[PDB]
């Protein structure tokens, strides 16, 4: 009977993703770090949802706010390959340099570190899981980061930041991948 945010996990879904938390989406904190974790169903397949999600070169193709973003002309998309991403001219941010970390097309885990440029994010690190769900099938993802608190913000005002950002990703996420249906 308390006030539930609509990017936290329900309980079902908790109960069903709390390892996937406890493995992919759990941080070290503590002094000058915050870190969240969001949700989004989506009713669509997992494997539509993930199609998009993997793509590190092509983050544009869900995320909001990019202006562009660059990969190298040898370009493979693998562990420790980079990505430049310019963000949209107006926003706190002008660019991001970012790094693939995981790339798991088993388990569909991907993750990025931003290392990072332009901008007031420093040392965010970030996962994305996506995740089954039926009760006819539907998917969970699940977002989290951890990032630097900058000097003279909040860990709250942090947070809020990165939120919406991913919050409204996760949207476009779903409302692309729904678009189709059948
Ligand atoms: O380059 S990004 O596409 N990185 C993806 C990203 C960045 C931050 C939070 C969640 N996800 C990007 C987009 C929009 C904003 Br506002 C950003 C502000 C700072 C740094 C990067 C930013």
């Amino acid at each position: 009977h308390h006030q539930t945010m609509p990017s936290d996990l329900t309980q079902d879904e908790f109960t069903q993703l709390s390892q996937s938390i406890a493995e992919f989406h759990t941080y070290q904190l503590g002094n000058g770090r915050c870190s969240s974790l969001l949700a989004q169903r989506i009713h669509a397949p997992p494997e539509t949802v993930w199609s998009v999600v993997r793509r590190f070169d092509r983050p544009q193709i869900y995320k909001h706010f990019i202006k562009s973003c660059n990969v190298s002309e040898d370009f493979e998309m693998r562990v420790g390959c980079t990505r430049d991403v310019n963000v949209i001219s107006g926003l706190p941010a002008n660019t991001s340099r970012e790094r693939l970390d995981l790339l798991d097309d088993d388990r569909r885990v991907t993750g990025f570190s931003i290392t990072g440029g332009e901008h007031r994010l420093r040392n965010y690190k970030s996962v994305t899981t996506v995740h089954r769900f039926e009760k006819r099938i539907w998917t969970v993802v699940l977002e989290s980061y951890v990032v630097d608190v900058p000097e003279g913000n909040s860990e709250e005002d942090t947070r809020l930041f990165a939120d919406t950002v991913i919050r409204l990703n996760l949207q476009k996420l779903a409302s692309i991948t729904e678009a189709m249906n059948r």
